[PDB]
């Protein structure tokens, strides 16, 4: 599958107010994909731009 096992995490924003653009994984579409990330909490499947993502995860 993906490239990494951190790239099979569910997306998860995490516990914070903030709302940082970032993107993450996703397993099911096999596509990198838009969330926003709380600013605290979550998991290592966020990149902070989608190529960081595609060279992680996809290649």
């Amino acid at each position: 599958q993906p490239r990494r096992k951190l790239c099979i995490l569910h997306r998860n924003p995490g516990r914070c107010y903030d709302k940082i653009p970032a993107f993450y994984y996703n397993q099911k579409k096999k596509q990198c994909e838009r969330f926003d990330w709380s600013g605290c909490g979550g998991n290592s499947n966020r990149f902070k731009t989608i190529e960081e993502c595609r060279r992680t995860c996809i290649g």
